[PDB]
């Protein structure tokens, strides 16, 4: 999988404007194949058009939590859903807590074309 495609598969959900129910994370973590060989412990889905997320690579340049300087913060807030494993959860019965919010996203960009390859954080 290319870096751009992996980002898309793990973080884009443009078909809904916001986390539906408390079971959104259980459904999405499984359908995007993030529960396949293990339970991905934390994952954030973004509910905006791909174009709008790709446009962040030309917005505010900031440092990544890792120290690199190819991170960018979205000027505006975006609809996101944080998916986190609950203290109970254990493979292969992955269980997730769903938290819907509107925050600025931070992503790492790379390549040509220059697009998002990593979800750094939200604020
Ligand atoms: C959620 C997501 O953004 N997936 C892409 C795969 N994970 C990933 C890609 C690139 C970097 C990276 C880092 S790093 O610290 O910059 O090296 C850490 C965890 C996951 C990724
Ligand atoms: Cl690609
Ligand atoms: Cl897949
Ligand atoms: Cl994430």
């Amino acid at each position: 999988e290319t870096a751009a495609a992996k980002f898309e598969r793990q973080h884009m959900d443009s078909s809904t404007s916001a986390a539906s129910s408390s079971n959104y994370c259980n459904q999405m973590m499984k359908s995007r194949n993030l529960t396949k060989d293990r339970c991905k412990p934390v994952n954030t889905f973004v509910h905006e058009s791909l174009a709008d997320v790709q446009a962040v690579c030309s917005q505010k340049n900031v440092a990544c939590k890792n120290g690199q300087t190819n991170c960018y913060q979205s000027y505006s807030t975006m609809s996101i859903t944080d998916c986190r494993e609950t203290g109970s959860s254990k493979y292969p019965n992955c269980a997730y807590k769903t938290t819907q919010a509107n925050k600025h996203i931070i992503v790492a960009c790379e390549g040509n074309p220059y697009v998002p390859v990593h979800f750094d954080a939200s604020v």
